[PDB]
């Protein structure tokens, strides 16, 4: 049928570009979501200036087809003046979740920065 996949982009901790990159520019972070198997899905949070432990608490909704191999692509970004830098990329295969389930999935980027997401899967179609 059609499922409502809710992603709450909660927070990240110890966002870093490395020692040198952080001395040039303290990360100005945001998260970007993308699920290629659903129409205009690219979504993203607001960025925070010079914040290595950003708290977004932003809720995103994706209407998915359960026949597709739906993989949530999560990118931790740094807002820059010329070109935003991708500090890391994670994938979340929605198959791992079942309708009715709601769970916290933490992702670790570069074995240093933790990004916490809350996922929810429902059968929904109001
Ligand atoms: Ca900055
Ligand atoms: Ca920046």
């Amino acid at each position: 049928s059609s499922h409502k996949f809710t992603v709450v982009v909660l927070r990240a901790t110890k966002v870093t570009k490395g020692a040198f990159g952080d001395m040039l520019d303290t990360p100005d972070p945001y998260v970007e979501l993308f699920i290629s198997t659903t129409p205009d899905s690219r979504k993203r949070t607001r960025h925070f200036n010079n914040d290595i432990n950003p708290v977004w608490n932003e809720t995103f909704e994706f209407i998915l087809d359960p026949n597709q191999e739906n993989v949530l692509e999560i990118t931790l970004m740094d807002a820059n003046y010329v070109m935003d830098e991708t500090l890391g990329t994670a994938t979340f295969t929605v198959s791992s979740m079942k309708v009715g389930e709601k769970k916290e999935v933490p992702f670790i980027f570069n074995q240093v920065t933790e990004m916490v997401l809350e996922m929810s899967l429902e059968v929904a179609s109001s």
